[PDB]
């Protein structure tokens, strides 16, 4: 923790470099970034920031704790 913030929400640019960070965490980049932008659209990846730290992080709603998705 670490909260939840929209996709929608963010900076073009900052949205683009998560999404590539992600995808590297054979298909094209900018081919498995959209699969990825289509996982966020769907709500199957989210995107946790981090008040101190001041970090974001895209990762999958399946890899988040529960109590992380509460909220």
């Amino acid at each position: 923790g670490h909260m939840l913030i929209p996709h929608d929400l963010l900076e073009a640019d900052t949205l683009n470099n998560l999404l590539e960070d992600f995808v590297t965490r054979e298909t094209p980049l900018d081919v498995r970034v959209e699969r990825a932008r289509h996982a966020l659209r769907r709500g199957e990846a989210v995107i946790l920031f981090d008040p101190e730290s001041q970090q974001c992080q895209l990762m999958l709603r399946s890899e988040v704790p529960a109590e992380l998705l509460r909220d």
